[PDB]
């Protein structure tokens, strides 16, 4: 009696959903019971992903506020895409990338009820704009911004520096990040000519510095492929910042997770989200739930979808305790001990059936 | 039945108390009045020492010990004579709160010393001090003797090895520095430091931004530390003005285990402030002496949650919040039939 169950759920109605396709309720394509189309609990879009919608030009408007927050998203950014940010680019870059911004998000979203978010804007004082330096056939990078040598620098060892401001959020989560490589300038350079790339955002209400340097010798070519996108996820509190650059291209954010309204800690919950067998998957959301802020819920079957329409079916009712072993629907007993419990959370202890008269015969003219 | 306690407790044998009091025994069996955990294994304690104390200052105590369920028993200084203590409650504050976070995930805690590579002549200089205690972490290293001023870039290697974490102080004077005896009253420092990890590019910077001397008209210059969570491997130190500080003593982290809260009991609020859901417990018990605490740590508890810790593992009257071990139920549950 009262197994945990393997289900994503809620002890409440205040919960909400991240999603992609299959819980875009705008019905063959969804994993989510359609009942819950009307709830106003999710926020979802076909083909996107928070990491997706974070780094790129293709942005979808995710936002939600919940004391349990679920996710079930992350495949639209996989290894199959094959993102790069250059010919000679390396995805497992960006599969690093993905399990950072995806911690720092679940870590964060045990703490706070409301995720969006915001653009940031800069102030800078040259006369050079952006540049989409990291793309491909597909996709276009956008966040952070990458800003052109100025028209008067003959090579790219100079400091460069613009003013940025986080307001309207309790915590915003940004990314820092350098090409992590021998960067080049140019092709008119010589071979033996590279760049180092460093770039820091600085605190100015606190003096706190935040720095990164490039350490890794790959290079965007076939004899030295490897060069990408490190990317770090910093949480940083509302204030005014100075991102300095200390040698090659500028970059600042342009857009943050905006984090709003403190809770009590509740972890959130996180489905598995990946293809078909054949297609080429990732467990960076795997590595990114851990306790005590996360729970991982997979299926048992491969995704062909019976198993994950029945994970998502707690949706539907409440239960009692969400705990690392599952749902318990009862707050009473069970015959197993709930490990990190939320909710009112039922005894393994030995409580027997009780009665006054013990039943042990029939009775041919009284019920049960 | 089975109200939560308002005390410190432990789920099996596995625990571990750091403390700043005297855990010693003092020696019809009956007449011997030592608590029975008297120079136990568990424990860890000095009176008059804190792992604070220990941390920054030159009155050291080896604290080291491990277990699943650590326990905190919780029994003013300023770096120059028109400094700020507030900072040192701030410092204070900072560093349990990393401690305290980081003893939830980890079984052993210790101190190392920290060693250092520095190309010049110059020498530590004990510059952070009062009448009664001068602290020795962060080391800060003289300017050298061909440098007029103090506006200088200065570095030094050191290296972090044997724990999977170090917690070290990241520490700038924050306000207006001043350099020597005969020179401009109108000319001063603005103290900046960072610590960068060689292997990984990794950089935490630390820039003084106040604008408070050290004089009876302006007063306020004092020590502002960061404690940070560093991985092993090779660091720099790196000065932009002001001389150079760097770790002498870290914090040494090892063995991690599940996720499982601290617990913290007193007797400033600085320990409660850093004592937060989810990594600690804070208990406000009354009697309250070490020697009590001793006594009630005993025996075991079967579940410790946010109210407190529940004898039984049964019923209860309160529902547990954030429970470890095995949770009593309050749900409305004579002789049992099956
Ligand atoms: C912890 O809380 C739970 C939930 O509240 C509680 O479990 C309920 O206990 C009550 C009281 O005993 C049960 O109600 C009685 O049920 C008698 C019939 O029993 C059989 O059928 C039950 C109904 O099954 C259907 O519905 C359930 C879900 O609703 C579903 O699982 C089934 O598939 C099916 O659709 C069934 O629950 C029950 O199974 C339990 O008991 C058996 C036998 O001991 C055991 O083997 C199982 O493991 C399981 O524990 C069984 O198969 C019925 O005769 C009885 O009616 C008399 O009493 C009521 C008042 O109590 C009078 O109104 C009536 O006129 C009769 O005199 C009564 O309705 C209820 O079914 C339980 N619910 C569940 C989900 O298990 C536990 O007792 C709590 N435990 C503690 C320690 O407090
Ligand atoms: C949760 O766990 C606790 C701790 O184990 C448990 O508390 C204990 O309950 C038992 C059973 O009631 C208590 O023992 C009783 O003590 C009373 C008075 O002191 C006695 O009179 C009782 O004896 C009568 O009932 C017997 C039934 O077999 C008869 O044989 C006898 O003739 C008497 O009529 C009985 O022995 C015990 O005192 C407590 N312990 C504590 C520390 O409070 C509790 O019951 C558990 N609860 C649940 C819901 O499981
Ligand atoms: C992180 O990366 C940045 C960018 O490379 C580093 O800053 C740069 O440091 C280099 C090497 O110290 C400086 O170049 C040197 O200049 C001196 C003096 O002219 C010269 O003698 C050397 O041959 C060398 O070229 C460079 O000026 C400096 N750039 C800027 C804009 O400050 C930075 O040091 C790295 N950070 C850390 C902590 O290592
Ligand atoms: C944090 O603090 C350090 C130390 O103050 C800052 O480094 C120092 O910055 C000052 C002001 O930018 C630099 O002084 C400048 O010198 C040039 C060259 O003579 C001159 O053009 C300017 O008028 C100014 O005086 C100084 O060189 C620099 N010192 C070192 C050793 O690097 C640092 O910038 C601060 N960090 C941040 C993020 O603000
Ligand atoms: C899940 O539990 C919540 C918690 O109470 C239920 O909230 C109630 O919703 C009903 C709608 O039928 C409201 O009329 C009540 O006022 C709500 N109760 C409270 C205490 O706010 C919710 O209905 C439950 N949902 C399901 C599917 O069982
Ligand atoms: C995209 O989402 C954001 C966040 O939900 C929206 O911005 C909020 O808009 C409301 C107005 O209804 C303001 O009161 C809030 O201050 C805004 N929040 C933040 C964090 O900026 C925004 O309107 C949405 N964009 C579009 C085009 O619908
Ligand atoms: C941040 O920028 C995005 C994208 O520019 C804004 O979303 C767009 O808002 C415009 C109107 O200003 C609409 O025409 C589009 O439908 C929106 N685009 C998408 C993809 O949803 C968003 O409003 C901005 N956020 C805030 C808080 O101002
Ligand atoms: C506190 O709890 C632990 C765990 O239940 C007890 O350790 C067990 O002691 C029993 C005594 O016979 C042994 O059977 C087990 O082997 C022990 N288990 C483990 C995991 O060590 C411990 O004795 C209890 N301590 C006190 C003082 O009651
Ligand atoms: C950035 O802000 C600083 C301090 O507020 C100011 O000195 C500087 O002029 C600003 N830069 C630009 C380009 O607006
Ligand atoms: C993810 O996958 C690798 C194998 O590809 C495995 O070794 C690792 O344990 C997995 N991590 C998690 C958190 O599932
Ligand atoms: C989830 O389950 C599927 C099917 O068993 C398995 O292949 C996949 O690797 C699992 N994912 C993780 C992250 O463990
Ligand atoms: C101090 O404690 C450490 C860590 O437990 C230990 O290795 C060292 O030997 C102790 N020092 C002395 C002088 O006993
Ligand atoms: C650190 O130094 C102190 C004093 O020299 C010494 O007692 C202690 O044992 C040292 N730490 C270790 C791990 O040996
Ligand atoms: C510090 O380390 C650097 C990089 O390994 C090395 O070149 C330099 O010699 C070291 N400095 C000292 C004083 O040992
Ligand atoms: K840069
Ligand atoms: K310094």
């Amino acid at each position: 009696f009262n197994e945990p169950l393997n289900i994503v759920s809620h002890l409440n109605d205040d919960w909400f959903l991240f999603g992609d396709a299959r819980s875009d309720c705008t019905l063959d394509w969804l994993d989510l019971d359609p009942k819950l189309c009307n709830s106003g609990r999710i926020s979802a879009k076909s083909g996107n992903s928070l990491f997706r919608s974070f780094h790129f030009i293709d942005f979808y408007n995710y936002s939600g506020e919940g004391d349990q927050v679920i996710f079930y998203e992350g495949v639209n950014f996989s290894p199959s895409h094959g993102f790069k940010c250059l010919a000679y680019g390396d995805n497992k870059r960006w599969m690093g990338n993905k399990a950072r911004f995806y911690a720092r998000v679940y870590e964060k979203m045990a703490q706070y009820r409301s995720l969006s978010f915001v653009n940031v804007s800069y102030a800078y004082g040259g006369n050079a704009k952006p540049t989409s330096i990291c793309k491909d056939k597909t996709l276009t990078l956008n966040n952070p911004t990458f800003i052109s040598k100025e028209s008067n620098y003959v090579d790219y060892y100079y400091e460069s520096e613009a003013n940025f401001t986080l307001q309207g959020c309790d915590e915003f989560i940004v990314p820092l990040c350098v090409f992590n490589g021998h960067s080049k300038g140019s092709s008119s350079d010589p071979a033996n000519k590279y760049y180092t790339d460093s770039q820091s955002y600085y605190n100015m209400d606190t003096g706190v510095l935040y720095g990164f340097n490039s350490t890794l010798d790959v290079g965007n070519t076939v004899q030295n492929p490897g060069l990408d996108l490190t990317c770090r996820y910093l949480a940083l509190t509302p204030g005014n910042y100075k991102a300095v650059s200390l040698e090659y291209l500028l970059s600042l954010p342009s857009k943050a997770i905006c984090l709003r309204k403190p809770k009590s800690f509740m972890p959130v919950q996180v489905v598995d989200s990946r293809w078909n067998s054949t297609r080429q998957s990732d467990n960076m959301t795997a590595v990114a739930c851990q306790l005590p802020y996360c729970f991982f819920r997979n299926t048992s079957a491969d995704y062909s979808d019976f198993h994950f329409r029945q994970l998502l079916s707690g949706l539907l009712y409440n239960v009692s305790c969400i705990a690392q072993q599952g749902a318990f629907v009862y707050n009473n007993v069970s015959s197993s001990w709930p490990a990190y419990g939320y909710g009112h959370c039922p005894t393994a202890a030995n409580i027997g059936y009780m009665a006054p008269v013990c039943i042990y015969d029939s009775d041919p003219l009284v019920p049960r």
